[PDB]
């Protein structure tokens, strides 16, 4: 499965949903996750993320391992998103800021 990590929070460009062939993304107020069981590992969404926040599970940085289980957990309770939307209001301000997990909204 592929996993959405920290830099997506407060950015949520959603440029990753249009190329997904199986619509396995689920959205929160300021973050998006990939459902591990529905994801077919096509890797097509990874280069589409301006925040470079997507990684295949085996490539998730050591300091962001928590996002693997987090994607699995939130994909179970959040609504499905299959269409591209406008990025969050101040996405550019937050793109690159570290430790944004502290700002994650349920
Ligand atoms: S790797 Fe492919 S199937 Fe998985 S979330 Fe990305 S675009 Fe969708
Ligand atoms: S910022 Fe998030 S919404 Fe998709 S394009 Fe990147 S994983």
């Amino acid at each position: 499965a592929f996993v959405v990590t920290d830099n997506c929070i407060k950015c949520k460009y959603t440029d990753c949903v249009e190329v997904c062939p199986v619509d396995c993304h689920y959205e929160g107020p300021n973050f998006l996750v990939i459902h591990p069981d529905e994801c077919i590992d096509c890797a097509l969404c990874e280069p589409e993320c301006p925040a470079q926040a997507i990684f295949s599970e085996d490539e998730v940085p050591e300091d962001m391992q928590e996002f693997i289980q987090l994607n699995a957990e939130l994909a179970e309770v959040w609504p499905n998103i299959t269409e591209k939307k406008d990025p969050l209001p101040d996405a550019e301000d937050w793109d690159g800021v570290k430790g944004k997990l502290q700002h994650l909204e349920r």
